[PDB]
């Protein structure tokens, strides 16, 4: 039933037109805090900002700002923190947000360098013996182990609040073959990765929201979250065929701008939802 619409859009070739409709209809809320002069160096892209109403606030006293938004999908009963790839000066902020929000999983959908440009700082340690200290936010981060698969990596990190010596296990779910402004190589590989995240226990109701990021926290991250939310809704509605992926995406865009950055990412989200609804 959802693939009938999909086949019609494909036959008509109207993915670009459907996508531009969504861009035209999407919410426009203020981002005054993100645009304050004092926050210029905390934003990776001048055209990608969190709305004031949904931005994550840091709890230490001098500047509360991070480029991160809480997406609260009330009907699907899931919230996500979508954020940009941290900058070299915001890695301490990133881990402070992870600590304060009680998240236990971080989903990374990009590589640190893509097409020869830096897209995200090296915000976690690559070597067990070379831990990272974030002196500004009083946190230490140690690589405990990595489970490296052919197209993604799952890392066990230990995040320690150096003030209290409390430690927490953070799982890092790193999708390494998703090109910027592009799509996964198959719905099956995307779905197997999504299922690994969802079965990991990182998304339990006793924990804070999962953190999802790409370079900007909108294109790949929006594609991931739209598919995950729509699959939750289909497993949750009495009538699963009533799930309208365009309506869901517009709902998500009330909480962060620009979610899904190409018409092919929109097409892929439909495809992943169709394939996953079967499995
Ligand atoms: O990383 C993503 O999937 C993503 O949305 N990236 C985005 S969105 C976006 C940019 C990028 C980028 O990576 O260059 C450049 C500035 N315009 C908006
Ligand atoms: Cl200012
Ligand atoms: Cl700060
Ligand atoms: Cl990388
Ligand atoms: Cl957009």
């Amino acid at each position: 039933e959802m693939e009938k619409e999909f086949e019609q859009i494909d036959k008509s070739g109207s993915w670009a037109a459907i996508y531009q409709d969504i861009r035209h209809e999407a919410s426009d809320f203020p981002c005054r805090v993100a645009k304050l002069p004092k926050n210029k160096n905390r934003n990776r892209y001048r055209d990608v900002s969190p709305f004031d109403h949904s931005r994550i606030k840091l709890h230490q006293e001098d500047n509360d700002y991070i480029n991160a938004s809480l997406i609260k999908m009330e009907e699907a009963q899931r919230s996500y923190i979508l954020t940009q790839g941290p900058l070299p000066n915001t890695c301490g902020h990133f881990w402070e947000m992870v600590w304060e929000q009680k998240s236990r999983g971080v989903v990374m959908l990009n590589r640190v360098m893509e097409k020869g440009s830096l897209k995200c700082a090296q915000y976690w340690p690559q070597k067990e013996e070379k831990e990272m200290i974030f002196e500004d936010t009083n946190l230490k981060l140690t690589l405990i182990s990595e489970d490296i698969k052919s197209y993604y990596t799952v890392r066990q990190l230990e995040l320690e609040n150096l003030t209290t010596q409390e430690t927490r296990e953070i799982l890092h779910f790193h999708y390494t073959t998703w090109p910027d402004f592009g799509v996964p190589e198959s719905p099956a590989s995307f779905l197997n990765f999504l299922f690994k995240v969802n079965e990991s226990g990182s998304l339990s109701p006793e924990h804070g929201p999962v953190v999802v990021h790409c370079s900007a926290g909108i294109g790949r991250s929006g594609t991931y979250c739209l598919a995950d939310t729509c699959l939750l809704l289909m497993d949750k509605r009495k009538d699963p065929s009533s799930v309208d992926i365009k309506k869901v995406l517009l709902e998500m865009r009330k909480f962060r701008m620009g979610l899904i950055q190409t018409a092919d990412q929109l097409r892929f989200s439909y495809l992943a939802v169709i394939e996953g609804a079967k499995f």
